[PDB]
DNA sequence: AACGAAAACGGCCACCACG
DNA sequence: CGTGGTGGCCGTTTTCGTT
């Protein structure tokens, strides 16, 4: 179980993400999906006794929001070497849906030589909206997304890593494929509300957390 | 954190601009955007213990409002050599959007040899309105602005400098790219109201400041 | 330095308009722009020791407000021959922006044979609003105005004359081109407030003056 | 049975009044 | 001065009548 670094969120998840499965967090923009991704990108490298996976991180960005400085802040919060964190995070920006899936081909071969624990795909659904904008081409983007999700599941079962994808809510296919769906909504200021909206094992429940300069971290009224 | 030279504004920002990120100040004309730019162009050279960055300044002007005498006034206010301030400020007027972006090519190579802390682009959006005035050419100016903003972010991450751009409100793309949005409005006389309209870390809040011959400086009723 | 004929205004300008440069006075209607123009049209002919330029005047009118009788009043105030004043003032009404610029072609050749000291363009911006009223044609009037301003600067540098243009405030291009911007506002009765709103050499400052039958002349409470 | 014309209804725009 | 509501005009659709 990879620690989220929010204790309340860890309790909500019973200790953190299950490696080897896809966890989807759907919420409005600015809810902190990207911030949680940046935090996990570092916490994954933490020792297992500290809630990490003792593995490198993979950040596939489609939205430009990748900040190595956020990774440095998370590393210094938990006392990890920021330089080693950036050395254990491989980053690449996907320009389109086809490029987004093509990066998985390099990811599968690269993930064999080194132990990874986390795969991050940020604005995973944005490129299927910007690229495929027509109505007759909807089935094509749905097929590409389906294949992409199957590839995610395959890599998860192959390397035993956690698969994190982010969705902006301004597909029903992900429900059966994703094991845990988390709904994120803004509480005013920088403090966010998290809700579980389906889990066969986890209750439907809510937990409050905040977005702090160091971290994605528990709410401290 | 580069001191704004207004204490109330510094408190509003928790001490001043974060270097390495873009801070956008949108407000009506005559609200003092240019005055704040002139003040920061000198305060950046202040010692870090005094709220500066101990670096040279870069002023890219598109509106003709550049005044070295204002820089001299700010330098004498804080006791900086006005001649050295003008020697540590490189100035160039952009004639068009293409020239505005082209100046960044000289800026990137020139910013490598000397330490800079502040990049100022005044009336940054005016040239996209004067040059691109048609309606079919809107996407072209939006693309050029997008590339310009990406170049700003790249230079910010490369040199760890503060990126300041000014917008006259007589684009939605800047929101995700800009980290702190400040709304400026006139209070009658020479005293201006500043409001924070988005920050993931800073509260939505307001602070009152004035525009004084020496300085951009706190309101003194 | 051509005397304004208001002593307080002369002090505000450090003695009067610099010949060879454009001085813009922007203010509300009825603030006295036209009255100041009529006064200067005569004072320019005054001896240099009296604050004149010892040159003829040029009045390009676009608004119908040209009054030779006002010129006669200014001439008799300072003791100048009203008939010779009208003989040293060449007048022409511009019917459109194209005609307004076309008159400059006759002005350049005519200004070579005789010494002039003042060029007056009254409601200089009105024809760009009445002629070019659409929104798609804004760039065309802006280009025509830009060329007109460049022609003004060229004539100023060629003949060393003062260039006076009047703007009704019910363009940002003029700022870099105009050397001294004066804001005019009404004080009730016939007494007007003048403010300097940009000058690299002149302070931002204000001076009170009145509009008297003889003259544009100092306020006398 | 098909086409054309007339009438009615709905939506959009402009003007006036009130806050 | 700005926003909201009401009224009027225009356009489109449907129905009826005539060829």
């Amino acid at each position: 179980q990879i620690t989220t670094g929010s204790k309340e969120l860890d309790k909500l998840l019973q200790g953190g993400i299950e490696t080897g499965s896809i966890t989807e967090m759907f919420g409005e923009f600015r809810t902190g999906k990207t911030q949680i991704c940046h935090t996990l990108a570092v916490t994954c490298q933490l020792p297992i006794d500290r809630g990490g996976g003792e593995g490198k991180a993979m950040y596939i960005d489609t939205e430009g929001t990748f900040r190595p400085e956020r990774l440095l802040a998370v590393a210094e919060r938990y006392g990890l070497s920021g330089s080693d964190v950036l050395d254990n995070v491989a980053y690449a920006r996907a320009f389109n849906t086809d490029h987004q899936t093509q990066l998985l081909y390099q990811a599968s071969a690269m993930m064999v030589e080194s132990r990874y624990a986390l795969l991050i795909v940020d604005s995973a659904t944005a490129l299927y909206r910007t690229d495929y904008s027509g109505r007759g081409e909807l089935s094509a983007r749905q097929m590409h997304l389906a294949r992409f999700l199957r590839m995610l599941l395959r890599l998860a079962d192959e390397f035993g890593v956690a698969v994190v994808i982010t969705n902006q809510v301004v597909g029903n296919i992900i429900a059966h494929a994703s094991t845990t769906r988390l709904y994120l909504r803004k509480g005013r200021g920088e403090t966010r509300i998290c809700k579980i909206y389906d889990s066969p094992c986890l209750p439907e429940a809510e937990a409050m957390f905040a977005i702090n300069a160091d971290g994605v971290g528990d709410a401290k009224d």
